[PDB]
């Protein structure tokens, strides 16, 4: 039953302070005419025929309550008000069905709140005035989290003020409590800019950002585009196709692949925001027919907060055809991509996207792909692209063993579905030549120039699904994107499994202390070969061995 604490610099609040400010809130309620008068008095079950109310609403509240106690003085703290405010509102949307009166009266009561109490809470030193939830995920909703101030006692909305213990573990401290301090706030080192670089990502991001510097835009940011992931897997060949084409050793019983999962963030109000992502498989020249030298899109997932939105798809398709001029250079032959809009609540690779993101016609999703490649046929990088049927025409396919054969794909389960119900291919390739695409890009061995990044949360997609959905890192709105890409920028960082060996790029010995180059991207010397070899740029002495 007891609790004790200490909490000297609280911020304490005379009645008359929040009054002066929080009833001209309560005020703009009132004048809402019809809509508060509903609200005015508390609801009287028995005049209005409905002796089902209190079963349903266990707390009742309405405006006269709630101006008593601004009388009374009753709130000791501006939250106490606001939770009431939200209260009434949350009883009436409870009750009442969507279509009727009163629901509706309290939709306005409710956005007029929220223009007035932001603004105010704000100038009271609070980061907004509103009641969150997360989306669904029964009957319960999970509540937002709260973060208290170690100086002001202020409770804040964590994603508001995006603070987190790992990246400042001193606490949280408010913007204006460290302005009674001089310093700001500590840099988060755990940014997008900081994720290990590869040549893969680096293409990529250099590519969209030359794109943006020709555009100027005002409202643009720096886009970081990086590898997370990277493994070599193997596909095996399903069953029904096994013993069709396997025993006979027509196929191989399995294929390898390098799959990589790779993430684009912008900077957007100074702070990173995830809103692209990618897992692919590429099948290098080791690969045995039918899959050799070829590369498919997997999944493919964004989230439509870049800005400007004036640029999102430009954007989007400076990757996709990025990706395709990579791997051509790296001497793949042909891409694939699977487009196919989402069945509704099923999240490819961000959990809970936002609301009002629009789901596209599978018509305008192909003609989207079709004019990233047609951009990419304008520039030379493309040699061609046609559709799974008019192209397995034109190479008069005639075995189901020429069909690539990609991990997670349609096709290897549509022809297991066949085999099985054989005791018509091409009708079913005709039948989808829309959302399946054949990518010309065109010799030497392949060489994967990247190292292997080994990060277990994106080896594939449900991985973080799922640690998303248990954590609420949702993408459902600007705000909750922002707090989401932040823990997941410092899962990344810190819960890794790849641990890093230094070697002398010269003499290449392993190093602790070592000369560490300040332009090159990552260029080490161990001390002897400091004193010999000469490097024209400064570098910083790193490490410390323990001999
Ligand atoms: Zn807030
Ligand atoms: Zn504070
Ligand atoms: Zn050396
Ligand atoms: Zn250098």
């Amino acid at each position: 039953g007891a609790m004790g604490s200490s909490q000297p610099r609280k911020k304490i609040f005379k009645p008359e302070e929040l009054r002066q400010a929080l009833m001209p809130t309560l005020e703009a309620l009132y004048r809402q005419d019809p809509e508060s008068l509903p609200f005015r008095q508390p609801v009287d079950p028995q005049l209005l025929g409905i002796p089902d109310y209190f079963d349903i609403v266990k707390n009742p509240m309405d405006l006269s309550t709630i101006k008593r106690k601004l009388d009374t003085g009753q709130y000791q703290e501006p939250w106490q008000y606001v939770d009431d405010v939200w209260l009434m509102f949350n009883n009436a949307w409870l009750y009442n069905r969507k279509t009727s009166r009163v629901y509706k009266f309290c939709s306005k009561l409710a956005e007029v709140f929220e223009q007035e109490i932001d603004p105010v809470m704000q100038s009271l030193g609070y980061c907004c005035g509103r009641k969150y939830e997360f989306s669904p995920q029964n009957d319960t909703l999970d509540p937002e989290p709260f973060v208290d101030c170690k100086e002001c006692g202020r409770k804040m909305h964590q994603i508001c003020v995006l603070h987190y213990d790992i990246i400042w573990p001193s606490g949280f401290v408010c913007d204006n409590c460290l302005k009674k301090t001089g310093r700001p706030r500590k840099e988060n080192k755990f940014s997008a800019k900081r994720l290990q670089t590869t040549r893969l990502g680096n293409h990529l991001e250099d590519r969209v950002n030359k794109f943006l510097r020709r555009q100027n835009h005002p409202e643009a940011g720096e886009v970081f585009v990086r590898v997370v992931a990277s493994s070599d897997k193997t596909v095996e060949v399903k069953p029904g196709m096994k013993s069709r084409f396997v025993d006979s050793g027509e196929m191989s019983e399995s294929f390898p692949y390098r799959t990589k999962a790779l993430f684009a963030f912008e900077e957007i109000d100074g702070v990173d925001v995830c809103f692209f992502g990618m897992h692919v498989q590429e099948y290098g020249s080791d690969c045995p027919p039918p899959n050799t030298r070829r590369v498919y899109i997997s999944y493919l997932d964004s989230i439509h907060f870049f800005r400007p939105r004036c640029l999102r798809t430009a954007v989007y398709h400076e990757i996709l055809i990025g990706y395709l001029e990579y791997v051509k250079k790296l001497g793949y032959v042909t891409g694939h991509i699977w487009a196919c809009p989402p069945s509704e609540g099923d999240d490819y690779i961000f959990h809970c996207h936002p609301p009002d993101q629009k789901i596209p016609k599978p018509k305008r999703l192909q003609e989207w792909y079709k004019k990233m490649l047609d951009k990419a046929f304008a520039e030379r990088i493309i040699n061609d692209y046609k559709d799974i049927f008019k192209q397995a025409n034109e190479d008069r396919l005639t075995s189901a063993k020429e069909l690539p054969y990609f991990e997670g794909d349609f096709w290897p389960n549509v022809l297991e579905e066949s085999i099985k119900e054989s005791g018509k291919l091409y009708a079913t390739m005709e039948k989808h030549k829309e959302v399946f695409f054949v990518i010309h890009l065109h010799q030497p061995p392949i060489v994967d120039p990247d190292p292997l990044l080994s990060c277990d949360l994106m080896d594939g997609r449900d991985a973080f699904l799922t640690l998303a959905r248990d954590k609420h890192w949702e993408f459902s709105s600007l705000r909750r994107s922002k707090w989401s890409t932040l823990c997941m920028l410092v899962e990344l960082h810190t819960q890794g499994q790849d641990r890093f060996v230094y070697t002398c790029n010269e003499c290449k010995h392993h190093v602790e202390t070592r000369w560490h180059c300040t332009v090159c991207e990552d260029y080490d010397l161990c001390i002897n070969c400091y004193n010999t070899k000469s490097h024209t740029h400064k570098m910083v002495k790193w490490g410390l061995g323990l001999d």
